RNA sequence: UGUCUAAGACAG
RNA sequence: UGUCUAAGACAG
RNA sequence: UGUCUAAGACA
RNA sequence: UGUCUAAGACA
């Protein structure tokens, strides 16, 4: 209806949590930035094409800056050592109604879920055992 | 502990839930399927490599399928009328503490969490505007 | 005495189980086939043979159907939607005496008990985790 | 979670009992073996794979061996006089359920039930007559 | 019987002990790691398979973090100036029996032991004189 | 002082010990071995080296023989009926204060201590699951 | 790197 | 990198 | 589809 | 050693 609006990407309670806004649109590609330099703030970007035939396509990428040790504002190098990166791909048939992609989204909030499987295993620098 | 558990993909409230177990860990790829025919589940499968010499990469796959019933020699069949597919990658440097990824963890909930932005555009066949 | 005699294949309380009845047994090859339509029956079959000077070597067969029906043209016939195949060979040498036989079929009646790994990941339709 | 766990491969009351521990999961091959000289100990391996577009194979081995001690040029070691071998393969069509994965195991765990024809030839050094 | 468990790397008599923990079973690898960032973690990895027809063989490495002058949770560079790593191999013949293993392992213990050459070498950063 | 002394290899309370001791230090590799026939002794050997520029690297190995007699030609010979192999490199930065090296130690220690996973699994001719 | 018959070897 | 019929693929 | 010393092989 | 429609096959 409107949805290029600012929203909150770390949640901790009020106190302390993370916003991103609204950035850039060029070439329709939304983007949401929060309030740093650019090479250490937090980036979403998102955008949605017909991969093929049958297919849409939705790609969504994030990056989060390492934030233990961090100096505000300072020149952190190299890059690669100071922010991780998010990148998904969702591929949708045609076929899909607006519920079947609530589904979709749904199974997508639960395979993060706080206590489920792989989130716990990311924030534990684990692999699956 | 072990954090190869089941856990509920899909929550529609106790009942009418997507639950998902281990079934495979061959290669190195965990596995995670529905209970339906190979044909018809819904799968999970999550991976760690450490992609560079400074970097681990979380390789993630989310299959969501639209069940249904084909006739195929005068015979029918459990099958999917189509898949959905959801593919994440994700890049975390060797320098990320837990209370780093953690941070990771919830971003990537705080992205996808009813209401904000893109499970909203996701979930009305719609872009960002 | 004879051996060749009908056996329950698959054990459902009384009723429900699958029996099996000698049907044939040319070229030295038993065979075993459940009641009823020849196409949506259960089949088994063995056999023994010297496989070297020293080694003796039973190949058992197994094939449990999907029961269906199907209809082409608005004729309908008992049939098979599909069948599953199970086929062991086992290579046993000619020192072994009566109880190392008897400790052999302990091992595979052993491999398959319920609850054991194998037979678990096979009702599963899953690998080993 | 997990199925890749030791379990008992030939039950002989309380005491006598053989069994067998995880040891190597190379290349999605899951291996167990029993304890003591790796020369005598008993075997087990399992894997799956997408055989084709409709079906899923199991290939499951056991290796029984015959306890012994080799004496050359008077030095003994702990050998397997002989070794009995078992093959199976069992192709299972992508469209079986959980029942109906949970039936061909009962007809598995049927075709060796002690009294029935197999498993009495094999414990008899016999065929079938 | 189930060994993969956390257990005390570095003991320090429990107060700043050094714990690890299971973090990974892929490939059939064990991976045990403490709690850090894996750039500063304690690593424990091991694995065995049959090296050859006469020989098992255990694969063992581990890696330990440079802490003088250590700043947690930092990025520190280069890596090969802050770690350091252990890498074993035990090879031992199929004909070696539970009390054969039992005094290899000995053997390592004693080679280890605190006050004896090796470990006082390389506690001192000296060589042998 | 000296740390080129013997020390006890197997400790089994006093008696029953294998004790090893100096033998060697040709070519900078200090060998220990125990008091056998050249043919039957555990053998140690140590050595350290400069290896990168910013590296050290030491080389331990450790040989547990199966003694035994053989008859070769008609007359008995005091031989090893098989050996086992430890063979361990350890790489050190440097930069590793003493009480950096004093900490790996104390990891190889804790590493093999009775009780704890690795030592159980060798000791049960076992791998870790 | 990996393997062994093991401070010397072999196949990268 | 991208795409799909999806841990395997194809066209860089 | 088969054999052996068996996840490697040999036809 | 392997695949399928399976005691017949196909490499």
């Amino acid at each position: 209806a409107s949805n290029f609006t600012q929203f909150v990407l770390v949640d901790n309670g009020g106190t302390g949590d993370v916003t991103v806004a609204p950035s850039n649109f060029a070439n329709g590609v939304a983007e949401w930035i929060s309030s740093n330099s650019r090479s250490q703030a937090y980036k979403v970007t998102c955008s949605v094409r017909q991969s093929s035939a049958q297919n849409r396509k939705y790609t969504i990428k994030v990056e989060v800056p390492k934030v233990a040790t961090q100096t505000v504002g300072g020149v952190e190098l190299p890059v690669a050592a100071w922010r991780s990166y998010l990148a998904m791909k969702l591929t949708i048939p045609i076929f899909a109604t607006n519920s079947d992609c609530e589904l979709i989204v749904k199974a997508m909030q639960g395979l993060l879920k706080d206590g489920n499987p792989i989130p716990s295993a990311i924030a534990a620098n684990s692999g699956i055992y």
